[PDB]
């Protein structure tokens, strides 16, 4: 509240780091759904009903740009481009588990640099 902080944790380094998971994310094999925008005038539906697409190089490019307040709102676009193929792609499907697959890696990652 007014003149009553927690203990300032150190965010100095958080800049970095994020770009050092996007950059992990971005080398992953099943990438390749989420390295770009999904093609709204090529993809029946999508535009309709996925109403934030959000992608991997958008995110770069947010990032590069200080478009993120904080890590969190970071954290936030990396779920909404997994949220987005869950809602889109059957489960049993080669994006379906490329989706999973990276939820996972960048759960893990994020874990581990942060938690």
């Amino acid at each position: 509240s007014m003149s009553v902080k927690k203990p300032k944790r150190d965010d100095s380094k958080d800049l970095a780091l994020c770009s050092m998971i996007l950059t992990e994310m971005e080398t992953h094999e099943d990438a390749w759904p989420f390295l770009l925008p999904v093609n709204l005038k090529l993809v029946p539906g999508y535009k309709k009903v996925i109403k934030k697409p959000m992608d991997f190089s958008t995110i770069r490019e947010k990032l590069s740009s200080g478009q993120y307040p904080n890590l969190e709102t970071f954290a936030l676009d990396v779920r909404l481009v997994f949220d987005n193929c869950e809602t889109f792609n059957e489960d049993d499907s080669d994006i379906g588990r490329a989706g999973h697959n990276m939820r996972k890696y960048f759960e893990k990652k994020w874990t581990d640099t942060f938690k």
